């Protein structure tokens, strides 16, 4: 289905549009919805637990303050044998960033691998550059070293992966 | 009901969506609607008095310029035995900020208590960081001291309450 | 009608919503529509001439580059015995700014008077602070002196009129 | 039709609204859709190939990182005897910028000519000032010299073409 | 010159006068506040030195010394001594600390305190960041401000600088 | 060197020449404008001193002194004296005030006033913020500008600096 | 003064003491780290010189020298020599490098390392950018921070400066 | 020291060596490029002086002098003379102009030109803004860059500074 992708057995990433499709989420065994937007209200179906993370998709939004709490929630739900959908509006930046943070913390994968993991399943992902700065700091906190660097290009400072992609 | 919360006997906070539900507001004895958005037009039901506060939810929006005027209006309406709904779009930042300012001015509660008060009723509230700077200044004007400080984290400068929340 | 206000015999200001109401505009003798938004497409009724001014409502949007061209168009239409609607999204910032510039250029009124003129008819107007900087420069170009100053408040730098309003 | 313009035999520029009109695009022989927005989901008709370029219309969005890849795709499609629609939301900034970059790279035209080319067909185009900085750099990379300069006006720094337009 | 008396127990000066023990002893100075990072205390035994190691820059957080320096000048005054607050030019860093002192211990508003120091030492010109910090300190002490930052074509400045430019 | 004549009653210089009374008296100088925070007035009795305590920085609001300094140079000229406007390097602060004077009292546009001072003292190079302020002052005086700020790969500069880089 | 001992093999100082070979030889100094762009190494044969050509500015990337300078002080110590780290004022640049050294080689947290150097040389006052860089280096070494940057009315500063302002 | 030879006709130095005519004449120097605002040309008759009145600051538009200074060094070389490019510290301003010269007239990329000057004068350290400008100039000359600006915990720097911090 358009607008949703499976990342792990207990974690899905999506656009806000899929978040109100009760049947689609039940079909995936989704029990918990993390709404990583300020601007989309929770639909509030009784079937799901809802967690609101009220951030804008902006480089200075302090999304990192939710890295541990959302990652811990995804883990808690999984250990209780449920599954989580982390959604934003576009399924591009806010939700992807939180999924990448979760993969690093609970799947022992570096930031480059965590990006490639999510990107393999949802190729449209594109965390904003501030979110990248925050992910890089979090990676350094977890592993004591970084696998993505911010680099200056003629078009702005971006993670090196974006520069590499621009050259095919 | 989703999208509205009672803060005091004469003050409610909400999303813009509830603002056009005449029956819902009448059921709460609401007589005055403060529309704290630029982008949502007043529905203009004859039953309510309307006050437009045309701000964007942005850290440099000078929301503080409305602290006294909106707080005074809420107080005026209450003393005339009515009730006010302060709404924005998401019910997260603009409206919450104005309600917090009102609680400090007319309920003699410090900024930390005023935040906790609104947060107990509407847990999704999350004033943006600029709004926090402005609330902290207003608190200092009212009480000559502050109960929330802006602190630098790896994810940006935020009020200390957000940093504390990030550690559970 | 909600969302439209008459400023002069040949100039109206509005929200984008009124711009597609053919009957409402015909009732006012409107012959020309200035769409001061990037994000709203022209409805394109055959009855009106359309002018697109594709700006965002942001303090660094260079709205001043349209001061002379839009003001000249309003004047041209008026001298051809028609009338212009200048609309944006909210009828608060972009359209009001262009109307204020027109009043200064073709009605020989200073910036404070031009603001008060539009504000008397549409009290919700609130040009953003960058638009204010640009209006102040344009006023200085026209009259060699200014009647509004940008002042620093605890809540940001704003035109003095906003600070004055905050104290009732 | 409103919201779409032909730039070359194999390249069209549009608003997102036209992008879901299967019949309109088939009528133009469009085989590939480049969706240059984060916020509009691909409609996904089977008849078209879709390419998502998930950028916001903001001066610091690093749109330049897509100059070669989108321009190469337009060229690839054309050489395979198809045609591409590059769309954004408003058909003003993101899509126009990518079309201008393509014209420089594959039609051997300088930046001023490439702008005038697109502007002749879709007069509402108005790339944001950051996009202009990026186009100017790309022009310099391609030709070793520039035909548009950023200039400071009372209303902000803008490409010289915008200043020239403001004086009629 | 390079030295001006501000109160009976407070002098403001340039760095040049700070090491001149005869000049300082003739005014009953017992305490030297060196509001510079770049000038070393001479450390004559007869004076106590307090170093305030700040640059003359708008973001130097000089307001963090308003209470500590004001309190020291006051303490020294009460002990029947006198303080010299000096910087390099006697224009900005030292002037700002003296202004803060006058507000805290002489119960005058910011406008009056600035006018007082300016009358005593006409070259004084706190930098615009120091003015922002003085304005906030005034609001803390009195609950209102008597100088506002205003935008001119040449930058945001305290309104007193705008007024001075037209006279 | 370190001193250049700009008009019959106006000289521009480096700080080094400011204290040389023989040099100044030989040119009939009666007024010294010290456009520095960091150099103290020497205060010879025979000259009147005006201090303009600004740093050579783009955000220093030097434009607040355009009228006051221009008016003083004019007043001194009308009294048959002459003024020296000096800074430290004789490059930026003093050059900017002289340019402003020429526009106000010699009825020349900014381009002409810059070319005039540059011809007299080829090292002059107002900082880019001072240029922004000069441009605004020109627009105030004449209602149009003759120098524009332009973006180059090396920063935003007055177009005269861009032109100079290609010749 | 202008020189303070930090450990048995590490001294911190002002530029003034750097060229005084008798003073340095009396402390067994064999290595001079000149943490300034603006002071030239004197180059007496008997000392090895390392230049760290940074300004005392918040965006100077002094953290790029934390490991290299810390490692050199350690190497010199292990060879039974001693190092002088000097800047101009002995306040910010040199203090910051010494603090970084103490964290890396003396296994103390940032708060303790700052308190240590401050106890030895009370005038020390790293600039706020250097503090940001020290905080990040602390987090790299220990996985937690013991000093936080906090907003005050006078600017964002390390919490230790806020605490000092109230005592 | 304070002087280093870069090519047969180009020397780089500190301000201190600029006035030493014997030192300069011994190297066949006929042209002095003074890349400072703050040091006055000594103006010995035997040398031609070119002043480049820039501060050592990241936003100083030094790139506007890349072609003019490179061309002058080349012209002087072709006339069988030699040029000294000096600043104050011989670290940043003069180093940057020399690097630009090597790219334009010695057909080496930015990495090679930096390595060349650094080998000759190990203290060199262009400021980060000068690096941005050098990178753009390299791209203009060659159509590709060999040094990239990269974010470290201590700021955005040329990758060569990041590499140096780990060795």
């Amino acid at each position: 289905i358009g607008g949703i992708a499976q990342i792990t057995s207990s974690l899905f990433l999506g656009r806000g549009s899929v978040a109100s499709n009760r049947h689609l989420l039940q079909a995936r065994g989704i029990t918990c919805i993390v709404n990583a937007t300020i601007e989309i209200p929770n639909f509030n179906w009784p079937q799901f637990e809802y967690v609101k993370v009220p951030l804008a998709d902006m480089p200075h939004a302090p999304i990192g303050l939710y890295f541990d709490t959302v990652a811990d929630k995804i883990h808690s739900v999984s250990r209780k044998h449920g599954a989580t959908l982390v959604h934003c509006a576009a399924g591009v930046s806010r939700s992807a960033t939180l999924c990448i943070a979760y993969l690093m913390k609970f799947h022992n994968v570096c930031l480059l691998e965590a990006y490639n993991w999510v990107k393999a399943r949802r190729p449209v992902i594109r965390p904003n550059v501030g979110f990248w700065r925050q992910l890089i700091d979090y990676e350094r906190q977890l592993f004591g070293k970084s696998t993505v660097k911010m680099v200056q290009t003629p078009y702005g400072i971006v993670p090196d992966v974006y520069e590499k992609e621009s050259r095919h």
